[PDB]
C-alpha cells in the first residue's frame, strides 16, 4: 500500500481513479498496461490500477492476456469511471483487499477458463456449473489461447454474493476436469 | 468481370486471400474494414472479404459491430488463411471460391431477455443437447450500457433441420438471433 503503479501520463482516467482507491500513496506512472503490471511484478509498486473494459469498445486485450498468460497477481478491487467512451471498468491489482469507502454497487469474480481439449463445444457444461446454483453469469469474453486458431480461453465474470457456493462451483468444474484461473475476488465501486 | 471489395492497400494480406480465392475477378480494395462492407451495400461490387478473427488480437471488433449494428448482410463463405486468420466473404450466394472446401457453419448473433448475459447458458444448452458442436463463443458491448452485450456463436451445419429446431426452442426461450452467415469454410 505504499507505491502505486497506475496507466500514465499523469492526468489520465487511470490517475485518476489511482487517487480514489488509494488518497494517501505514492501514485507512479508507467507507459503502457505491461509495464503498469511488471512494476508491482518487480517489487518497485504495491498496486497496479489498468483499465480493463469500456462500455464501447469492449475488453483490453492487453490487460486479460497478461494477467493470464504471465501475471500471479488478482484482481482486489474495481472502479468504474464515467467518461465524457462512456464507462470504463479499472481493476486494482494486488496481493490484499484495500480498504475503499467508495459507493459499493456489487461482488464479482473473474475467472479464466481452459476446457478440456480446448473445446468450446464443452462452455455449457462450466455455464450450467453456475447457472443450476443461480450464480450468475455477468460477462463473457473469449481470448486467443495462442495455439492454434480455434483454441481459446474463457473470461468469465459472476456475482460473488454468496462466495461458499461459488466455491462449491468452482470444486465442480474441477470435477469435471475444466481448469480455471481465479482473475480476482473485488468489489465494485462507481 | 465480377468486382470484388477487399481491405487495402494492394498487397495488404486481404488481396492475397481474394487473390487466390478469386483469381478471375476485379479485384477493388478500400481504406478499412467499414468501407469494404459499404462498397458491397453500396453496389459498387458483388462480394467483399473482410477478416472476422486475429490469431493474436482475436474477433475483429469492427467487422462484428457493422455486421450486427448496421449492415442486413450475410457471409456466404469462410477462408482460413484488420486481422490475420479467418476472413468472411459478404455477398448474397456462394460464389466460386478456388480453395479446398473445409466445413458448413453458420454464424449466429445473439440478443438474450432483459440483455443480461445470465441467460447464455439457455442459449448454449439449445445445442449441447442435440449434440450439434459449437466452434467460437464472442461477445461484443450492445453499445447501450455497461454489461449489455450481443454474442456471437458459430456451429457446425452438418445437419440443418436440427438447427432449424434448435432456432424455435431459442425463439420458445425468448432468445433473438441475428443470423451472420451460412457458409462452407475454404482452406488457403
Amino acid at each position: 500500500t505504499m507505491k502505486i503503479a497506475y496507466l500514465g501520463p499523469s492526468g489520465s482516467f487511470t490517475h485518476n481513479v489511482a487517487l480514489h482507491a488509494f488518497p494517501a500513496a505514492d501514485l507512479l506512472p508507467f507507459e503502457n498496461i505491461t509495464e503498469v503490471i511488471k512494476a508491482y511484478e518487480s517489487k518497485q509498486v504495491c498496486f497496479a490500477i489498468v483499465p480493463v473494459e469500456n462500455s464501447i469498445e469492449g475488453s483490453v486485450h492487453e490487460t486479460f492476456d497478461y494477467l493470464f498468460h504471465q501475471a500471479k497477481i488478482e484482481a482486489v478491487a474495481e472502479i468504474i469511471l464515467p467518461i465524457k467512451e462512456n464507462y470504463t471498468r479499472f481493476w486494482v491489482l494486488g496481493d490484499e483487499t484495500p480498504t475503499i469507502h467508495l459507493k459499493e454497487e456489487d461482488q464479482k469474480i473473474s475467472l479464466a477458463l481452459t476446457l478440456p481439449d480446448n473445446l468450446p463445444g464443452a462452455l455449457y457444461k462450466a455455464l450450467s456449473t453456475f447457472a443450476w446454483r443461480g450464480i450468475d453469469l455477468t460477462k463473457i469474453e473469449s481470448r486467443p489461447l495462442k495455439t492454434i486458431l480455434g483454441e481459446y480461453f474463457f473470461i468469465i465474470d459472476f456475482e460473488n454474493h454468496n462466495e461458499k457456493l461459488v466455491s462449491f462451483a468452482l470444486e465442480e468444474l474441477t470435477s469435471i476436469g475444466i481448469h480455471y484461473k481465479i482473475l480476482g475476488k473485488y468489489a465494485v465501486y462507481r
